[PDB]
């Protein structure tokens, strides 16, 4: 509660099937009071196939995904204090259907 001002918000991301995704957001706020990150309607943590990591004490929020299936095409929303950044998710596919863990 001293200074919070986003310099760069999220941006469009393009990755082919079976690729990874990287969302780098740079904001001025070396403090953590309340931060919520919800992309698809699922908490963004889980495991290797998805998980948040960041350095510089949260000054550089980086989210890495993997094995991106066409399905992933969802919404990326990050709400950090009076600053909100949001960007689209786009990933190509191949098979029209799949019977492996729907």
């Amino acid at each position: 509660t001293a200074k919070n001002t986003v310099v760069r918000g999220l941006e469009n991301v393009e990755a082919l099937e079976g690729g990874e995704a990287l969302f780098e957001c740079q904001l001025s706020q070396p403090e953590v009071a309340a931060h919520t990150w919800l992309l698809d309607d699922e908490p963004v943590r889980t495991s290797e196939n998805a998980e948040v990591v960041f350095f510089e004490n949260g000054l550089r929020h980086l989210l890495l995904l993997k094995n991106l299936r066409p399905q992933d095409s969802c919404r990326v929303t990050f709400l950090a204090g009076d600053m909100v950044t949001s960007a689209f998710l786009t990933v190509r596919g191949g098979l029209e259907h799949h019977h492996h863990h729907h």
